[PDB]
């Protein structure tokens, strides 16, 4: 994630009063996976809209928690 | 992108579906008889929501006013 995208998401996110965050890949183009202590974020990459989690992989047979997974990795 | 949308919902075993648009590129807003979901163009993924436009003054549930607005 670049510096240009993380800025306008903390940026945003310091704007709401929503405050540390680790920002992630996403497996949607725009957007980026935030955590926060209000939950996992999907943050658009100009800052603009936030859709709360979690996210689900619907592609196959069995819905994926996509957040769940990455959690996982992350905490 | 509906045929895509729909496929994923008959798998879920959705029935009634509204496909609406969302202000996030490359989503809809899927409005179920059980709730709003967001999914993306090629069906692939959902997101649960709520969403907000964070653009202004405040935090704005436009998930919210979809729903209000029937």
């Amino acid at each position: 994630v670049d510096q240009a995208d993380d800025a306008a998401i903390q940026q945003t996110l310091a704007k709401m009063g929503i405050k540390s965050s680790d920002i992630q890949p996403a497996p949607v183009a725009g957007m980026k996976t935030v955590l926060t202590n209000s939950g996992v974020l999907y943050i658009t990459d100009d800052g603009k809209h936030i859709i709360q989690g979690p996210m689900y992989d619907v592609s196959g047979t069995a819905p994926v928690n996509v957040t769940n997974k990455m959690l996982l990795k992350q905490l």
